[PDB]
């Protein structure tokens, strides 16, 4: 089986907040990584890629997998490189479904967007 995992990366220009909104800017050149544990409780399948002009990455995956998620690794904007931890204390990752065990036929799986965060608050934040 082949898949592509597709998602977006932005710069959140509101350092005071942790979200993607109308002030958010699509980021080219960001680096992301797919990691799947495949129920072995350690990462055993991993794939990296970069976002394009629209801030979209598209990772080609071979095989079905479980316990998969996408994390930000590197920013291409030194002014926008925080990875905001959630109030829970954990880093946010985008989950993806690459399970054989469903009736989903699409070969592209889309994921929720991620953002790096600026150090300042833009006007209107
Ligand atoms: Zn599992």
């Amino acid at each position: 089986a082949k898949f592509h995992v597709e998602g977006e990366v932005y710069c959140n220009v509101c350092h005071s907040r942790n979200l993607i909104n109308e002030l958010s800017e699509r980021m080219a050149g960001a680096q992301v990584q797919l990691d799947c544990k495949d129920d072995s409780k350690k990462v055993i399948y991993s794939i990296g890629g970069e976002t394009d002009q629209d801030g979209v990455y598209r990772l080609p995956v071979v095989g079905y997998h479980e316990d998969c998620e996408i994390k930000l690794v590197k920013s291409s904007r030194p002014d926008c490189s925080e990875i905001p931890k959630l109030a829970k204390g954990t880093i946010q990752t985008s989950k993806v479904d690459l399970s054989k065990n469903t009736t989903i036929t699409e070969k592209t799986r889309h994921v929720k967007p991620l953002s790096f965060r600026a150090k300042t608050d833009a006007p209107g934040c």
